[PDB]
């Protein structure tokens, strides 16, 4: 017995008082002030613990790695996965399913070639417009997207396509309503509000209309399936479909089929699309900044070849920039729930089994132990007296562990080659002065959505 510390609940309505009206994160760092790094809050008639800090963060998900690799539910999507895929999957599932995507993108052209040739793409779009205001979000989307429609389709859709801008427009519209006060309001009390409309009805409608277009893609594989060659991802699950056939206890059928291809759709482009947005936002605000990332840009790739992977090694200033603007930026600020898949022991306190852990990373990426000022854009903090990139162990946006974010080097890939090709071919303006630049996101919830800007894009001859 005995929980991590906490505030007393109430039958039904648990925790409700003791939080702020500001959100779930701001609730969850106002109870470490009175409660400390490791405490227990009721969001309804639930347990949550809480891990605040890079220190006991480590202590669970890396120490303790195997007790707490287990997966928790959010109220709003759970309906749509229902334990399926390879995000929500537990046990032997999400090992299998995991393991099968690990191996799957581990190995045609590779995905380094896929997100030059998406990149290279965005610079000829980006010439199109000559200069002229936009807001890149909804570019952002597409190429984000066209990587993740490469590994799973077999290929890519152009930017101005009106099926794929609607059901792009609809699959992100969705992330504004997961992240909005309403849907944490849904969190806590789904059990009664799932009989009521609400935001969860229409993340449910947006997110089935996604799966009903990957169901048909599957078949569209199915029949142009060439066993001797798989295009993508779908390809090979499906050719391991016809593996187990045999196999009672396979995961490998069609529910973690079209789940897992949501999966990789609904966890690889979002966070990743407004990393990217909230970078050149922060490279708006600080063109110093980007002048010696253009600088470094000049010095190692040139103007001539696009920028490859290889360079980052050879690039230790923009590699610090994309660090601190990922630090900064804090997507996933409390994290992804997780569950401890046993009874666990746990400083000092026993975690029953299957009880739901929520790892702020917020509180970590923000740790004044590892970074001098937390709340200021600083590449510094990722930078040592030689200007040689430095790990911190404060850093850790992909969370840790046996869930870390499967598709990381994906992420990070994207990241530099995006940022670096960009800046290659573009000099960046905006019609706000970079002292008048608000960094406050426009929502903050399980993710964080930057505010929408317009920016130039001026080629550089
Ligand atoms: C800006 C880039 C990204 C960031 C910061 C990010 C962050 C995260 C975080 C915080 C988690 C939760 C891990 C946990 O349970 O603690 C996660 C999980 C996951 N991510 Fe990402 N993500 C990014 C992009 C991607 C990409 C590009 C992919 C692949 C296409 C991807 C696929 C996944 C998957 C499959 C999981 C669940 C893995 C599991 O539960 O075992 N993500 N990510
Ligand atoms: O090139 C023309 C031929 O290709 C067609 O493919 C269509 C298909 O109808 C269809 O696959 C496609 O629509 C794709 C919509 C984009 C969905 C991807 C989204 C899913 C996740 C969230 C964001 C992206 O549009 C394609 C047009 O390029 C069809 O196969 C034929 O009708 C047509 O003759
Ligand atoms: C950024 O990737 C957004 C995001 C990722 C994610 C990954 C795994 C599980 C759940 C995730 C999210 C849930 C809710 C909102 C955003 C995300």
């Amino acid at each position: 017995g005995k929980l991590p510390p906490g505030p007393s609940p109430l039958p039904v309505l648990g925790n409700l008082l003791q939080m702020d009206r500001k959100g779930l994160l701001r609730s969850f760092l106002r109870l470490r002030e009175k409660y400390g790094d490791v405490f227990t809050v009721y969001l309804g008639s639930r347990p949550v613990v809480v891990l605040c800090g890079t220190d006991a963060i480590r202590e669970a998900l890396v120490d303790q790695a195997e007790a707490f690799s287990g997966r928790g539910k959010i109220a709003v999507v759970d309906p749509i996965f229902q334990g399926y895929g390879v995000i929500f999957a537990n046990g032997e599932r999400w090992r299998a399913l995991r393991r099968f995507s690990l191996a799957t993108m581990r190995d045609k052209r590779s995905v380094e070639e896929r997100i030059q040739e998406e990149a290279r793409c965005l610079v000829e779009e980006l010439r199109k417009s000559k200069g002229a205001l936009l807001d890149n979000t909804l570019l952002f989307h597409s190429i984000t997207s066209n990587i993740i429609c490469s590994i799973v389709f077999g290929k890519r859709f152009d930017y101005k396509d009106p099926v794929f801008l609607r059901l792009l427009d609809l699959f992100f519209q969705s992330f504004s309503l997961i992240s909005s006060f309403s849907s944490q309001v849904f969190e806590l009390f789904s059990g009664f509000l799932k009989y009521f409309p609400g935001t969860h009805r229409q993340i449910y409608r947006n997110l089935q209309e996604i799966n009903t277009f990957i169901g048909q893609s599957v078949e569209k594989h199915r029949a142009t399936l060439d066993p001797s060659n798989p295009r993508d991802f779908i390809d090979v699950y499906l050719l391991r479909m016809e593996k187990d056939k045999s196999d009672p206890s396979s995961e490998f059928h069609h529910q973690n089929l079209i789940l897992t291809v949501l999966s990789l759709f609904f966890a690889g482009t979002e966070t990743t699309s407004t990393t990217l947005r909230y970078g050149f936002l922060l490279m708006l605000k600080y063109p110093h900044v980007t002048e010696r990332v253009q600088k470094e840009i000049e010095q190692v790739i040139g103007s001539h070849r696009p920028p490859a992977l290889d360079d980052r090694a050879k690039m230790p200033y923009t590699d610090a920039v994309i660090h601190e603007i990922q630090r900064l930026g804090d997507l996933i600020p409390f994290g992804v729930p997780h569950t401890v898949t046993k009874d666990t022991q746990f400083r000092g306190y026993v975690i029953p089994k299957n009880t739901e852990v929520f790892p702020v990373l917020s509180s970590a990426l923000h740790d004044p132990r590892y970074f001098e000022t937390p709340n200021t854009f600083n590449p510094g903090h990722f930078l040592d007296a030689n200007g040689a990139l430095k790990r911190n162990e404060g850093f850790m946006p992909f969370s840790l562990g046996k869930r870390i974010c499967l598709g990381e080097g994906i992420a990070r890939t994207e990241l530099f080659l995006f940022f670096t090709t960009i800046l290659q071919n573009f000099s960046i303006a905006s019609p706000v002065p970079p002292e008048d630049i608000d960094l406050t996101p426009r929502e903050s919830g399980v993710g964080n959505v930057p505010p929408s800007y317009q920016i130039r894009f001026l080629a550089r001859h």
